[PDB]
């Protein structure tokens, strides 16, 4: 686990350098996640897939998508941000919001599934502010230690010479919003999905629609964010 090896073999290439900042903090969340399984609190998503979202390659990433922290049900959490396996149902809520959003901004079909390995393979960083949770305790891992090491992401993926969209999902992903000062990034901020906030303006928020234009106004090409 992050314990056990560098950010070289964890993570992708890019992402490495982009981390090694934060090499150590990294080190130091796996021993916190080594403490809790020794006191008997679970965490997700599976260890393997904590930082699954560095595995996609960071010169890549033209869209940020922030959330807060993963899906607190056992099954759920994959390590990229509001994604489940291609076999999970019902959606869980927030995803089932994201999609109408989905269809309501782009005017596609409901999703198939709520898998959405597309989005990272086309550029699209489906990170969360804290990237562990306890089961069925949402922002249970806040204020652990993953917040130095999203901050360092964001700031890394700002100073690339490349364009970036922001799009931050609810309270603890806005906190992200100060490190994304450069000149190439542009945020999109909006209420969390999720039911509790969704109905505040995450409706008619049309962000994809939205983070295509600025793409194309910073001369890059614009996501498709269609899946089958
Ligand atoms: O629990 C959720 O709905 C949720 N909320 C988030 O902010 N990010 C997720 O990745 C997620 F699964």
């Amino acid at each position: 686990s992050m314990t056990a090896r560098p950010l070289s073999e964890l993570v992708e290439r890019g992402w490495a350098a982009a981390l090694e900042p934060v090499a150590d903090q990294v080190a130091h969340m796996g021993q916190f996640l080594r403490a809790e399984i020794a006191a008997g609190r679970r965490y997700l998503p599976a260890g393997s897939n904590v930082l699954r979202a560095f595995t996609f390659p960071f010169d890549n990433v033209r869209v940020l998508i922030v959330g807060q922290d993963p899906y607190p049900t056992p099954g759920h959490a994959v390590g990229l941000s509001f994604s489940v396996a291609p076999d999970v149902r019902p959606w869980p809520r927030s995803l089932a919001n994201i999609f109408d959003e989905y269809t309501a901004d782009l005017g596609y079909p409901l999703p198939s599934n709520g898998d959405l390995t597309p989005w990272a393979q086309r550029g699209v960083l489906l990170l969360n502010r804290v990237l562990t949770v306890r089961p069925s305790n949402p922002a249970s891992h806040r204020g652990k230690g993953w917040e130095a090491v999203t901050e360092c992401a964001i700031r890394a993926l700002a100073a690339r010479a490349a364009p970036l969209v922001a799009i931050l999902w609810g309270r603890d992903a806005s906190t992200l919003k100060p490190m994304l000062a450069a000149g190439n990034c542009v945020a999109i901020e909006s209420p969390h999905p999720s039911p509790l906030s969704a109905s505040r303006g995450f409706f008619g928020s049309r962000p994809f629609s939205r983070a295509n234009e600025l793409l194309v106004g910073m001369g890059a090409e614009p996501i498709d964010w269609r899946l089958p």
